[PDB]
């Protein structure tokens, strides 16, 4: 809830979808009013297929991941064969259950055993080949989030472990001392993270925005954070200590470069979920203890006002 | 004589002190001791100086 534009985590709007649609088709299958004993036949037909399918796709799989179980699963063939087709037990039961039910229940609009297993084989290597079998990028997204397979991920809690957890627990005792030595006013003990979403760090924080003016660098490996006050029509009404998040700017860099595969929208989906990653880890940790504040935005405005309503 | 702030910036702090004058402030104004003449008065102090009240008075002045 940082900024309107930094998405929510995924909600149950897609089981919500399928229970409507599991609603609307039985309501359908009622009002038809089918032999249900069909139904049942169909259904589980149909169910058997597709597990039969994910079968051969796991196979198709397995048959290059045979040669890298040296070096990612240790050795061992259990590990590939759970990697490339789930757990064993599980699919072996489904597996048998599909071909119970097939060589049982006999097929009203199927192909015989051998037949319908060609069928099956060929299909799924038009779909290997052609690509036909595609992963939306929604769902590539909301996998990729689930499991945490974001660069975004890692770099806030590379961001976290390296320096705020160092640096938080002596903040308020640095920012006290400073404040001792220089009164009068006084300067805001909770540090301040920038996190522009367009990922725009100058060297400079006054020349992004002149009302942001360095104060003095604050006291003490060696950690150089600089102060700032914030101008409010020509005279300060705040000041706190702000600077930029780091991580931001390597992203940045990434993007810049050719080889990392990594695109500009990419690195905005990437800093929306440093963000996030970041509000989390922070909410939750003991070293932000109300100590540590990200002042999110993004220039579509001055950032000293955002700055000062956060104040 | 009342402290107001430590002037800002080898490292040189010289606080800044405000004048009440009635209990007003009438100004302020940048405000310190001589240190040679606390020197002179633990010169006088100690007996490995030969440096007597009379002595660190003259030598107050002539400084
Ligand atoms: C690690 C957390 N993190 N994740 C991401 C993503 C970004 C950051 C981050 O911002 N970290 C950071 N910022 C600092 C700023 C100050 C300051 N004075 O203001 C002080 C700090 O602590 C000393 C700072 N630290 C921690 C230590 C940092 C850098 N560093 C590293 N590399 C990493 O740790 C590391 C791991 C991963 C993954 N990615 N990185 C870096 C991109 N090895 C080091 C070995 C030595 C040594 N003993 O020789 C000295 C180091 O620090 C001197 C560098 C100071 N420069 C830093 C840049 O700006 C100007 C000042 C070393
Ligand atoms: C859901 C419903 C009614 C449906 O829409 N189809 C599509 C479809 C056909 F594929 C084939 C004919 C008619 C329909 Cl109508 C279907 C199929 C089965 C089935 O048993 N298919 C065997 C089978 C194949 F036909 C091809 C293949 F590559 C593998 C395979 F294993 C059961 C239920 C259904």
């Amino acid at each position: 809830s940082l900024h309107p534009s930094i998405p929510c985590p995924r909600g149950h709007g897609a089981q919500k979808a399928a229970l409507v649609l599991l609603s609307a088709c039985l309501v359908t299958l009622w009002g038809l009013g089918e032999p249900p004993e069909h139904t049942l036949r169909y259904l589980v037909l149909h169910l058997a297929s597709l597990q039969l399918g994910l079968l051969l796709n796991g196979v198709c799989s397995l048959a290059e991941e045979l040669r890298h179980i040296h070096s990612r699963y240790r050795g061992s063939y259990w590990r590939t064969v759970r990697a490339c087709l789930g757990c064993p037990l599980r699919r072996g039961a489904l597996l048998l259950l599909s071909i119970y039910f097939y060589y049982s229940l006999p097929n009203a609009v199927g192909p015989p055993f051998t037949w319908m297993l060609a069928l099956l084989g060929l299909s799924q290597a038009l779909n290997i080949l052609l690509g036909l079998k595609g992963l939306a990028p929604a769902e590539i997204s909301a996998v990729c989030e689930k499991g945490n397979f974001n660069v975004a991920h890692g770099l806030a809690w590379s961001y976290y472990i390296g320096y705020l957890r160092l640096i938080l627990p002596e903040l308020q005792a640095r920012i006290r001392t400073y404040n001792q030595h220089y009164n009068n006013g006084a300067v805001s003990q909770r540090l301040y993270i920038l996190l522009p979403l367009d990922c725009g760090v100058p060297d400079n924080l006054s020349m992004a925005d002149p009302n942001i003016r360095f104060l003095d660098k604050l006291p003490q490996r060696v950690y150089s954070n600089s102060i700032y006050e914030l101008l409010e029509n020509g005279q300060r009404a705040g000041t706190c200590v702000l600077e930029y998040a780091t991580p931001l700017q390597t992203l940045f860099a990434m993007s810049q470069y050719s080889q990392a595969g990594f695109s500009r929208e990419d690195r905005l989906e990437q800093a929306k979920l440093f963000c996030r990653t970041l509000e989390d880890i922070l909410a939750d940790a003991p070293e932000s203890q109300n100590n540590c504040r990200l002042i999110a935005y993004q220039e579509p405005f001055s950032l000293s006002q955002e700055v000062l309503r956060h104040l």
